[PDB]
């Protein structure tokens, strides 16, 4: 029997490589995201493009695309949707968060209401989903992408930073909480990765002007790329790896040290 | 003429010592309070018995009883009731918080939403509120009261301690953003303190086998009292220190080490 | 054209797994470590056995058991060895440290300078002869094994506990330093692991019930094997993720969360 | 009549000053321990002769010493015992230790290293261990022992001197909590930028404005630390008036640390 793998967002950032190397070791898929093609505003990889590949990868794949993922009833409902298909969830890989930057005194309450929703309800109501199920099967595996800012939250990323380690801050509460049911629950904190999201918040946009001003703020010279990002995200959701659990890990090439 | 120091849910917790200290280092006082039965800190000093020890030690008291923290108008008024009554801002305390625990899957809609206003509502409109007028003045120290568990979100307080955690990261990039203008913004979180309100959610007010066992549970065995608390708090407020902006301090005799 | 990967102290703990699954993936082998069998003063796996395993995986591997990795001839002589096999070393797992433990103030000039040489000695020696090569080629993942105790320095455990904590501190540093010429160090700490040396330090046998009382400790409620540790510390030197530097990663079950 | 006794060593320079004349203010009797000699000499901002009467005006006694190697147990150890020969009591005790050394990791050497071993490390191992035993068996004590804000971000170019400040927190850690059921405090104070000779100098910014200008851009607070700051800062983990807080590493750089 195929093991389980939720992946919310899988339309961009880690998703898709994640799909294709999750798939690899084994795993059926559900995931979440926008449905649209190429031309979509939060779509980088289209769904049935997704799943042609990961069916050649011997992997069925589920998808969601009509849940508002801040609120409680559209993270049930896509955990109730998740288990009447294939009846068991192993791994969950919570992609969450809103950017919003500015000066502190010039954030507005509309700001501030919409950066807690993105960075902290999106994890409250994603883990009180997903958590029931692992916890009642005595094994599970969850990874809640944060943001590399939740472990130094800096001027003009005051309320987007804050919460983020507000976020890293839960996770580890959960994950020690639910150890003992044999359920991991840590955070991934990203910055300076190659995708157009990324891309869209610095105005860098491939310009070799700005890009190379970008690359030199990272002690490692270059961006991250999805393919070591899901490398590692794996790592913590294909079962090779159960000692670890309320943890957070820096992936920013040695910007979050 | 002297410096004017604002200090929020004054008639209880650190609010009473710190003022009297304060007051003895040649500050004025602008004493805020709040007697609804959904707060943390309680009625343990009344503002009646207060204003008369604090006259006695030379400081003009403003008392301010009627204005919500959780929302940028009570903030807001707040301060322009302090800027007509002394026409300056150089120090503020602002206590925070709204306690609630549990397991992590237990928690509801409102707890969270409780949670979310007394930790991270009140020190967003809190933080908006005394800056500008330390920002315009070139200089100023603020103290927010998160708690001890910021530092150490345990399972049973994941939604608490997570939340503190959250608002001491907004503390650290807010105390940095406007380290430029001379202005100080430090955390200090608590725990294992001797005053009322901590000792009646312990049930360790009138019992002696219990403080024994709860004493037993801090490194120094021993709680901490009110006059420590102020003293160090006074130390980032009194102008003695003006080299450590944006850090979070525990004070929970090495609980939090 | 197969890269290297160093590994030392390699009859025990991580060595043997980790050198199979860097033969996995593609790695001739540089091991070290000391002369025996049969967990013969900790000799878990004999060189002798190893090369044989090593082989049927594709992979050469060069011994070395005659150097004091506490000392800088020792270690400027094993890469020495490592070069003039090979021509290039593109991975290394330093594994360091002798235990040591006690109240603090009965420890002695003996005890202290031990634990020095073999928690910080051994990696300020390690990493000045590993990284040169690495430099000059520019690329090398390096992965420093120091303690879980160095991101929780306990009591009995001080003088251990600390330089461990330097150990970290070093590799935080050195892997900002060098990560502009594409070179990684990051460090692993460990405790609560199923291998014959924290197993005769903790009466794993004899009083096998003790065992219960010590897994009650982890927060998972286990010890870690070496596959798991093996894997994560693989992955960090397989060249699947170069995008993590200057990092320490606690992996005893979540007991340094 | 019965006054509590607060050891400083290193108090020639840096916070012992400053830290000395705040602690007699607060009624204290002082041990200084300093590499002694006039004002002329390397690492002396203020003579003891000049110190000394100074703090007797603020009405404290002071025991002087000044021929002891703090990086060995019999140094540490004869120090404590000639304190308690003269007042037969030990309250407080702020260890100031460590050797600066900087540059390139690779450049490094034998020496080098182990220098700044001795100095960040050896004199913790040796000072704790002298200082804890009178103060247990008085049942009450507080040290702050002085490491670096570079221990709280070990950074390139002062890898091995931050490396080892870290395991000194690391120890203080350890060391303060487990003493802490004796009512024994242990903490660690980091500094950095601060105002005075020793940072002036190996930041090379003595007598330049130019490279000052360009060190306190650096800070968030946008200047340098002063010893009446820290003193007053330090002073109240050895005054009494805090018994709440141990094991615990505190930065003091105007927010470099943070």
């Amino acid at each position: 029997n195929r093991p389980v793998a939720l992946i919310t967002m899988a339309t961009g950032y880690v998703g898709p490589a994640l799909a294709r190397t999750m798939a690899d070791r084994g795993f059926d898929l559900v995931l979440h995201g926008t449905a649209g093609d190429g031309t979509m505003v939060g779509v980088e990889e289209s769904f049935d493009s997704q799943i042609a590949d990961l069916a050649k990868r011997g992997a069925d794949v589920l998808t969601i695309s009509d849940v508002d993922l801040t609120t409680r009833t559209g993270n049930q409902s896509m955990i109730e949707r998740v288990l009447e298909r294939f009846g068991r969830l192993d791994s969950a890989c919570l992609v969450t968060g809103l950017i919003v930057t500015g000066k502190f005194l010039d954030m507005t309450d509309d700001q501030w209401a919409k950066v807690k929703a993105g960075n902290l309800d999106m994890v409250f109501h994603g883990l009180q989903a997903v958590l029931p199920p692992m916890v009642a099967a005595g094994a599970g595996q969850c990874v809640v992408f944060t943001s590399a800012t939740g472990g130094r939250p800096d001027p003009m990323v005051s309320i987007y930073g804050g919460t983020r380690a507000g976020a890293n801050g839960i996770v580890r509460a959960v994950g020690l909480e639910h150890a003992r049911h044999g359920v991991q629950v840590n955070a991934i904190g990203t910055n300076y990765m190659d995708f157009p999201g990324f891309l869209k918040a610095s105005r860098a946009d491939g310009d070799p002007e700005r890009r190379a001003m970008i690359e030199a703020q990272v002690p490692l010279r270059r961006l991250g790329t999805m393919d070591e990002l899901s490398s590692v995200t794996a790592g913590l959701l294909d079962g090779s790896n159960r000692f670890q659990t309320g943890q957070f890990f820096d992936f920013s090439g040695g910007w979050g040290a």
